[PDB]
C-alpha cells in the first residue's frame, strides 16, 4: 500500500451504506458496470416515486457516442412518468413534515428560520399557483431566477418543477449585462427575483440589477414580467413587477393547500445552465428530468453516505451546478436535513462555517478548496473555537486540492474524525464521476479516487486518441452513459457533438487525467483553454472582449496563472491607445469595464500594460505562450520568439512582471 493512503474511520466503516472495506465497494462497482441497465433499475425503483415505470429494466438506457452512425444521443428511463418535485417534497409527507428540511440563516447572525418539509410544501404550492394562474407559466416554459441563498431560492425551484417549467438560474453575482444575456437567450417569460441581499459587509442589490436587465431585454422586443420576493423600497414598474407577498393575497384559501403535479416524461427538460466554454460565449447545458433526478440524487447519498440522522451542509450557491445537484435537488429528494446559509464564512468573523456546524450539529461539509485555503490563511484560531465532533464526512468540489489544503481540512477542520470525498464532476454530468465513499474507500489526498457506480472512465492518449491500460496519464473521458449526462446543448447539438463527442465511442471531459496502479484517478486540469477561477469556468474571450470595450483599450490578452487562493487566477496584458495617461484610477476603470459586462467574479487579479504591445506574429496572432509564461513567471520557459513581428516586446513584458511581480 502507498504511504499516502488515509484509511476510512472505523466508524464511518460501520455506518456506510455500501461496506466497511474496499471490497463492499468494487462488488457493487461491477455489478453495476456489467449488468449496468438493472443495477439502474434497481435503484430508481427502490429510491424515487414515479407516476409511470419505463416498460422494460433490461433496457432503461439507450444512446449513440459514435458520430459515425448517426446523431449523439442519450435516454435514460424513456417510457417513465415523475415529477422532481414530488420526489423532493410531496412523497415525504405527512411523515415527515415536521421534520427540518432547512435551517437558514441570514448573512446577519440574527436573521434564522427552521423551514420544515411541511412549511417547504405550503411555500411551493402557494408559489406554483401563482406561477399557474397570475402568470400563466405552463410546461416548458422557461422561467429566470435571480435570487440569494434563502429558502424561497429553492421553493421557486421546485415550484417550477411542480409544473414543468424550465428554470434557468443565473448567480447573484452576475452583472445586468449578464443577466440579460442569459435571459434573451434562454427566451424566459419570467424573471423571478428578490429586492435585496448582502454578502458580508456589502449590499447585494437584485431587483435594482433585474431592473437594468429587463429594460435590456425590453429594448430587444421581449415582454418579461418580474416576480419579486421579500428579502431585505424598490422601484417596480406597474404592470411588470409585483411583489411576492401582493401575489399571494391574489391565491384563493385552496391555493395554500393544493397545487396539481405536472406528470413529466423522462426526457422533458428540467432546467438549462449556462456555462462558459473554451471559445465563444457561455452556451447553456440542458439537463433533463429522470436520469438527472436520479443521478444528483444517488450519487449525494452515497459520495457523502447521506442516512436520515445525518445534517448536510453544502457551501455552494444554486447559480452553479453544485447547488443544483447538492444543495436543493439531490439533497431533498433524499430527505435531508440541511443548512442553508445567505452569507459568506468571514462575516461576522472567519469562524462563521464553524459557529454553523456546531449549532446544527452538522455532520457532513461539502465545500470547495479556494474557501478552504481561505480559511487556512485566516488562522487556526478560528476554527478551533467551534466544536467540531459532530463532522465525520467533508467533501471537496470544483477544482483540484493540494495534499497541504486536503489535510488541513481532514486534520484540522475535521480534527481526524472525517473522511474526505474530494468528488470530480463538471457542469455536464449532473452529478459526482469520480469521488471516495465514505467509511469503503481508502483515500489519497488531491487524488478523487474511483469511479462512481456505473461511470467507465478511461485515459485517452492524447496523440493516437486510444485507450491506455493500467497507469497512464492523457485526456480523461467516459467510455459509457450514465443517468445524470447532459443531452445537448440549448439551441447547438452541433457544438455539443463537437465539444463533446470528437472521438467516437467516447464523451470527451475537457480535462487531464493521471490513473495510477490502484485505478485511482488524479485529475490535473483543463486541457482545453478556459479558465477555471475559484471552481468556475470562465472563457479568455469573454474577459478580453468586456476588456476591450473601455474605449482606451486598443487590444487585451487574458490567461490564467496559478493563484495561491483562487486556484486558478484573471491576468490581463493589454495596450491603451497612443497618448492615454495611464494611472491606478485607468487600470481601475478597465476592471470595472470588466465588472459590470460580466460581474464580479471576473475581476482581473492583475492588469499589465504592454507598452510596446502584445507578441505577435507577422500574421498578427497573439502569441499566448509567451503571456502564459511570463503571467506564471517562468521566464525561462517563454519558448520560441522567432516568429515574432516584434521581438522586443518580449523584455517589456517581462519587466513589467517582475516589478508587479503579480
Ligand atoms: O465568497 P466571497 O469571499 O464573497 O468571494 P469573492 O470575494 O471571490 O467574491 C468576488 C466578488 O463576487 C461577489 N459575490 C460572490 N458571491 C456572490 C453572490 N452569491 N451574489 C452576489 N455577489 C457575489 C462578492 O461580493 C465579491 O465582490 P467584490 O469584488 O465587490 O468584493
Ligand atoms: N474534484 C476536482 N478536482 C479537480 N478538478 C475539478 C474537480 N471538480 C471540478 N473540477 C474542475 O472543474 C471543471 C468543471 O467546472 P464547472 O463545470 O465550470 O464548474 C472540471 O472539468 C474540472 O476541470
Amino acid at each position: 500500500r502507498d504511504s499516502n493512503v488515509v484509511e476510512p474511520t472505523e466508524a464511518n466503516g460501520k455506518k456506510s451504506h455500501v461496506g466497511p472495506h474496499l471490497g463492499s465497494r468494487m462488488r457493487i462497482y461491477e455489478y453495476s458496470i456489467e449488468h449496468n441497465d438493472a443495477f439502474w433499475a434497481e435503484i430508481a425503483r427502490r429510491d424515487f416515486y414515479w407516476k409511470t415505470t419505463w416498460p422494460d429494466d433490461q433496457h432503461v438506457k439507450s444512446y449513440n457516442f459514435d458520430k459515425s452512425k448517426g446523431p449523439i444521443f442519450v435516454k435514460w428511463f424513456e417510457g417513465a412518468v415523475t415529477n422532481v418535485c414530488y420526489n423532493a417534497l410531496d412523497r415525504h409527507l405527512p411523515a415527515h413534515k415536521d421534520r427540518v428540511c432547512f435551517y437558514f440563516e441570514g448573512n446577519d447572525p440574527s436573521v434564522t428560520e427552521a423551514v420544515t418539509y411541511g412549511s417547504m410544501y405550503t411555500r411551493v404550492v402557494e408559489l406554483a399557483n401563482v406561477l399557474k394562474y397570475q402568470y400563466g407559466i405552463a410546461k416548458g416554459d422557461r422561467v429566470g431566477l435571480y435570487l440569494p441563498m434563502i429558502p424561497f431560492a429553492a421553493v421557486a425551484m421546485l415550484a417550477c418543477a411542480r409544473i414543468g417549467a424550465v428554470i434557468t438560474v443565473i448567480f447573484g453575482g452576475f452583472s445586468a449585462q449578464a443577466l440579460s444575456s442569459r435571459l434573451k437567450d434562454a427566451q424566459t417569460k419570467l424573471l423571478i427575483t428578490a429586492d435585496a441581499s448582502a454578502r458580508g459587509t456589502k449590499p447585494i442589490p437584485l431587483k435594482d440589477v433585474a431592473d437594468e436587465a429587463l429594460k435590456e431585454c425590453e429594448e430587444e422586443g421581449m415582454s418579461i414580467a418580474c416576480l419579486v420576493a421579500e428579502n431585505m423600497s424598490c422601484k417596480m414598474k406597474e404592470g411588470r413587477d409585483t411583489w411576492y407577498g401582493d401575489a399571494l393575497a391574489r391565491l384563493t384559501p385552496e391555493q395554500h393547500e393544493e397545487c396539481p403535479v405536472e406528470w413529466m416524461d423522462a426526457e422533458d427538460v428540467l432546467f438549462l445552465l449556462y456555462t462558459s466554454g473554451s471559445t465563444g460565449k457561455p452556451k447553456a447545458i440542458v439537463h433533463t428530468t429522470a436520469g438527472y433526478m436520479v443521478y444528483a440524487s444517488t450519487t449525494f447519498m452515497y459520495s457523502f453516505d447521506y442516512h436520515m440522522d445525518d445534517v448536510y451542509f453544502c457551501t455552494a450557491d444554486i447559480g452553479w451546478i453544485t447547488g443544483h445537484s447538492y444543495v436543493v435537488y439531490g439533497p431533498m429528494i433524499h430527505c435531508a436535513t440541511s443548512v442553508l446559509f445567505e452569507g459568506v464564512p468571514n462575516y461576522p468573523d472567519y469562524s462563521r462555517w464553524w459557529q454553523l456546524v456546531e449549532k446544527y450539529k452538522v455532520s457532513i461539509l461539502y465545500t470547495a478548496p479556494t474557501a478552504i485555503r481561505s480559511l487556512m490563511q485566516a488562522g487556526d484560531d478560528y476554527v478551533k473555537v467551534g466544536n467540531r465532533s459532530t463532522l465525520r464526512v467533508l467533501g471537496s468540489v470544483g477544482e483540484p486540492i493540494n495534499v497541504e489544503a486536503w489535510k488541513w481540512l481532514r486534520d484540522v477542520g475535521g480534527e481526524g474524525h472525517c473522511d474526505v470525498s474530494d468528488t470530480w464532476w463538471q457542469t455536464e454530468t449532473g452529478g459526482h464521476m469520480i469521488t471516495p465513499m465514505p467509511g469503503c474507500t481508502p483515500m489519497k489526498p488531491g487524488s478523487a479516487t474511483l469511479p462512481f457506480f456505473g461511470v467507465q472512465p478511461v485515459i485517452l492518449d492524447p496523440m493516437k486518441l486510444h485507450e491506455k491500460q493500467g497507469p497512464a496519464e492523457g485526456l480523461l473521458a467516459i467510455r459509457a452513459p450514465w443517468p445524470g449526462m447532459a443531452r445537448t446543448i440549448y439551441g447547438d447539438h452541433a457544438r455539443f457533438e463537437k465539444t463533446y463527442f470528437g472521438v467516437d465511442g467516447y464523451y470527451m471531459t475537457g480535462d487531464g487525467a493521471r490513473r495510477d496502479s490502484d485505478g485511482y484517478y488524479w485529475i490535473t486540469g483543463r486541457v482545453d483553454d478556459v479558465l477555471n477561477v475559484s471552481g468556475h469556468r470562465i472563457g479568455t474571450s469573454e474577459i478580453e472582449d468586456a476588456v476591450n470595450t473601455h474605449p482606451a483599450v486598443v487590444e487585451s490578452a487574458v490567461v490564467g496563472f496559478p493563484h495561491n487562493i483562487k486556484g486558478e487566477g484573471i491576468y490581463v496584458f493589454l495596450t491603451f491607445r497612443q497618448g492615454t495617461e495611464v494611472t491606478p484610477e485607468l487600470l481601475a476603470a478597465v476592471k470595472a469595464t470588466v465588472r459590470k459586462v460580466i460581474g464580479p467574479l471576473a475581476t482581473p487579479d492583475v492588469m499589465q500594460v504592454a507598452r510596446v504591445g502584445l507578441p505577435k506574429t507577422r500574421s498578427g496572432k497573439i502569441v499566448r505562450r509567451i503571456l502564459r509564461k511570463v503571467s506564471a513567471g517562468q521566464y525561462t520557459e517563454l519558448g520560441d520568439t522567432s516568429t515574432l513581428a516584434n521581438p522586443d516586446v518580449v523584455e517589456d513584458l517581462i519587466a513589467e512582471h517582475q516589478r508587479l511581480c503579480s
